[PDB]
RNA sequence: AUUCUCUCAUAGGGAUAACGGUGUGGCCUUCUACCUGUUAGAAAUAAUGGGUCUUCAGUUGUAAUUCGUUGCAACUGACGGGGGGGUGGUGUCAAAGCCGUUUCAACCAAGUGGUAACUUACUUUUACUUGGGUUUAUACCGUGGAAAAGCCUGAGUCUAACUCAGGCUUUUUUGUU
RNA sequence: AUUCUCUCAUAGGGAUAACGGUGUGGCCUUCUACCUGUUAGAAAUAAUGGGUCUUCAGUUGUAAUUCGUUGCAACUGACGGGGGGGUGGUGUCAAAGCCGUUUCAACCAAGUGGUAACUUACUUUUACUUGGGUUUAUACCGUGGAAAAGCCUGAGUCUAACUCAGGCUUUUUUGUU
């Protein structure tokens, strides 16, 4: 097995997978611009399909052009690998406005430069995993930060008073001194070949300070990086995660808190570039006071967990609840918004199909198209499995049954108000349909009329509910783990 | 998947992989009979083939007949599942003397129990992996163990004074209370489904008292029980690895270590069962002196690891020596030690068959049977790939060269005299060949002289240097790890 | 050309129109309680078309119990927000409260100084679609072929005007279907 | 029978001799520096049969250098234990030492009170074999078939002895080869 052969096939899935996404992607956008079609008459707009910007900027962006010439890349990239002249070219960098005020710096390499990224530097984090540190993590998506979330919400039931604390390494990872990643290779027992460490230099050199982030190499560096400040923590007894550019201590005493908080300095200051808390606070059973300023809830990722429970992050639940607001908007109300109502179908003969579209999106955004029967299958025993997919498969941690019930009730109120709404434009049209099932239904009724509609035998009014899919999210927790679920 | 066609699966899979495993073992020994008869010549015993005398026991421990009947051992096992009244058979179990004088209690559970074990606790520890400590090991021949004692190596350099303790667990597994085991059910975040619950309480309800030790459910309910004594070490700063019924806790203080003694004792009692010490030292660099009782060297495994160096144990090197010099004396000594030289091959001509067998047992014990022109050309950069076997392949951690130098020195010496020695001998019989080649050489010319001598074009006198594949270690360490050479 | 093939190959050459995918339905097969017409049939069932619940907690009875708990009834306790404006009881010495009655509101909004818009959209990532595989129809990205229309340039007769040649843009059918 | 197939199946029924593997060599193909006969051949190489090194550290020169370091020479520094008995120099006021010279020892043994044995072996596990896949020969575990030998039991003539039937043990060839 050369090193061209592996650059070869690297290469050459990279840029099939992008290609497959093009593909779906401009289905994707004919399907959805028929259903527009459909939806919004003649007003209806016109398909534009795009091509992603960078695909322009230089021809190895693009997956079609290196997929045409990917054995004349590999052929070269082993090339200079062996005549250990290799440099990545420039990635495609954007950096964009962060919630703080900062700019998070995206950056996308060229094909055959993510090709090498991830062939070499996985490599390295498969070799080294023993090495690093439990709950390091590179992106804020990473499905295995749950796993973080996990520890973190286990102790703060355990631990009824934790003291925590959240610090910001995005100046670090901008500006690190690469001779300190360099004294870093030879230490920790880190296992880098010296090709890797040649590949190591070669994406460093490409840059000049710091670590590219939200990128295949960005993992190992990190921790290569952070190793002694992994070690010193984990000497001092405190509990740490980091997620991309972020990293939260706790502990059951203050004192470690604080001695955590002079490590970070002091590893500031070996490393010649500064860390900044967010800072520090200690999270208590509700009601209990506090002595130093307190918070009795901490916003991890898309979660708020608590001393009591888990929930879904204020702003993830107006996420969540503007998703759904808009299926409903754009499906029975913004088609009758239109200056014409030409080629748009009207609700009559006790059917709308406009609310049946809706129910459907909402479902799959909610359950990924799950039935309230194939939940309840799964969760009498029936059946042995249940596909998790919709907006809860990323909050799979979620414990608190209140917020469901609210959001429950939120969208109960939400499809009524905009079938009222619709019902009310309709007739302004000229078109009366109060009577008519979609229009008649009372707030306190939508659920279980809906609940008996069937169509083709299968009932695809059922009006989505977050309590179903949670017990089925607490089944397959139990019987799977958070890996299985997160994705099968 | 239903839960019979998994059980048929595994129990199968087992079966098969022992009726492989019997298979080799009697094609082995008709091949080892063969060489057997061309070395003894008429007074070579005669082939025996044995069967395991567990497969006598019962039927289900034997292979053959479980692989005749595994559908219907599935469907009964699947329904007692079902109806909660499945208990696994006993175990065959052997106690074994210890080398301290205590007995490790080995248990083989029946094929179809075997099978249930690993279908259902890999699946549990897979699943509960986060929760788990980082270095927990259940059998002392788990290739990752060796990651724990790099751990250790590495901080018994950079920490030049370290506090060590050692426990022994075993009355702990032997007999921990089950209500203590089933308190831990639903803690710590463990998911642990109710079938999974049933299944653990069946296999502890077999049993009375204690954890099955050895066996494919010992890793997960050893983790289950000790996960407080975990986080309390964790919580104390201490690092520490348990393997099988050892743990070993260390710290660059003393006050830590001491403390994790009192955390030891206070599970202790929590669990109504002791854990004493094999106790407590300090590793400090050779030649400083220390306080407290203190040793310069730490047996972990076939490991003696000191701040300076990672050496094989003393009882590992005298192992590695007897299986050398014991190849030596079968295939040149012993022949010639029997009543009649009838049917053994006489050295003349200057071959002596029985040096070129005894050279090549060596270097498959030492090297694998790799070639000195193989490991240089893995050395070089000519090959990019050396399979590492051997036992060498059990020690990849080893980086004290004076050790294996000595080793070199003692192979080339012994092969030296006893070639002497079967001179004599063959001269007592009435064959003198001081003169030939393999004879003639003396201690300082065998190596060269043996390298230099070419059968078939190939290089098989060449003596198996324990510091050549040493390099090669190294480089296949940091160009793969440990778990690649470990197992390719 | 995103196909196929050559160059000591992150770039350049050629040769052919194909390659890569998407929704629906079909078979295969993974797992799926009960009651039912009406088709076959001798009560063994299968495809079909209609319907019901299916979760969690406690109490009690019962059986096992290695003293963690476990199977079964069977009774109730939850199992679809919040806010604004009026209005009845409560429920107190007033009043918070909190029971219910009607209207308003597509969401943010239980709020902004104000409240609309938006899904190929905003974004620290707010990210994914209906168990696995494969073929009748409707398609899609690019490329190729054909036609039509418009514009520009050049040439011949030449006042006009007509004809031809080249280039550019747009729109339609197909070989993958 | 360890093969194939049936029983509401951790157990029982049947039907056939096969099933499951091992060493060697062959092709396929994964990676492999240099110099060479002698076979083909027009110097392009291929199968073959002989040979050499291939690692690490420092110094110095040189080129790059984002100031971690990196490519290339080219010089030396290691790159095959220990012990017992004699014996030479050193190397000191003696002496430890430590240079080398010869003998003894299969290992443990640089030790036990003593020193032999052992690999289907001892054992806390001291545990694995030669990159991946497949077919000419030599095989293997079990099972089946055939023959021979020995022993026991029963029956017929019966003093003996002979014949037949049943059971048990052992050893040899084969269908997988």
């Amino acid at each position: 097995m050369k090193l061209e052969q592996q650059i070869q096939r690297v290469i050459l899935e990279e840029a099939k997978a992008l290609i497959k996404d093009y593909h779906e992607y401009h289905n994707r956008v004919h399907l959805e611009s028929v259903r527009n079609k459909k939806r919004l008459g003649d007003s209806a707009p016109d398909k534009k399909i795009h091509r992603p910007n960078y695909w322009s900027f230089d021809k190895k962006f693009d997956p079609f052009y290196v997929k045409s010439n990917y054995k004349s890349i590999a052929r070269s990239i082993a090339n200079k690998i062996e005549n250990r002249t290799y440099l990545p070219n420039e990635p495609f960098t954007k950096d964009v406005p962060k919630p703080d005020g900062g700019i998070r710096k995206v950056s996308i390499y060229q094909i055959p430069d993510a090709a090498i990224s991830k062939l070499f530097f996985n490599r390295l984090l498969a070799k080294n995993r023993h090495r690093f540190s439990s709950f390091s993590y590179a992106y804020r998506n990473d499905r295995n930060v749950h796993f973080a979330i996990q520890d973190i919400s286990v102790d703060l039931k355990k631990n009824e008073r934790t003291f925590l604390a959240e610090f910001d390494f995005s100046d670090f990872f901008g500006s690190i001194s690469h001779s300190f990643l360099n004294e870093q290779f030879n230490e920790n027992g880190f296992y880098i070949s010296p090709e890797e460490k040649f590949i190591i230099r070669s994406f460093l050199r490409e840059r000049k300070v710091g670590i590219p982030q939200g990128t295949s190499i960005s993992l190992f560096l990190a921790n290569l990086t952070c190793w002694k400040l992994d070690q010193d923590l984990e000497r001092e007894g405190v509990k740490f995660s980091r997620y991309a550019d972020d990293t939260i201590i706790w502990s059951q005493e203050y004192s470690k808190i604080c001695n955590a908080f002079n490590i970070i300095t002091n590893f500031s200051k070996s490393a010649g570039i500064k860390i900044n808390p967010k800072g520090i606070s200690l999270l208590t059973k509700k009601g209990l006071p506090s002595e130093i300023t307190s918070k009795n809830n901490l916003d991890f990722l898309g979660y708020t967990l608590s001393v009591e429970n888990v929930s879904i992050k204020e702003k993830s639940v107006k996420k969540i609840k503007k998703q759904i607001s808009y299926i409903l908007y754009r499906n029975l109300i913004q088609p009758l918004k239109k200056t014409s109502l030409a080629g748009q179908t009207i609700p009559a003969n006790d059917r709308d199909k406009n609310f049946l579209i809706a129910i459907c999106e909402i479902r799959r955004y909610m359950y990924g198209g799950l039935s309230k029967s194939q939940i309840k299958d799964y969760l009498s025993g029936r059946s042995n499995r249940l596909y998790f997919k919709g907006i809860m498969s990323f909050y799979p941690l979620v414990n608190d049954v209140e917020q469901l019930k609210q959001l429950d009730g939120w969208i109960v109120s939400v499809i009524y108000r905009a079938l009222k709404l619709r019902c009310q434009l309709l007739s302004k049209w000229g078109y009366n349909r109060s009577h008519n099932f979609p229009f008649i239904l009372d707030r306190e009724d939508i659920v279980d009329k809906c609940s008996k509609k069937t169509i083709a035998g299968r009932k695809l009014f059922e009006i989505p509910s977050f309590l179903l899919i949670h017990k089925a999210l607490q089944k397959g927790l139990q019987e799977s783990g958070i890996e299985k679920i997160m994705n099968p």
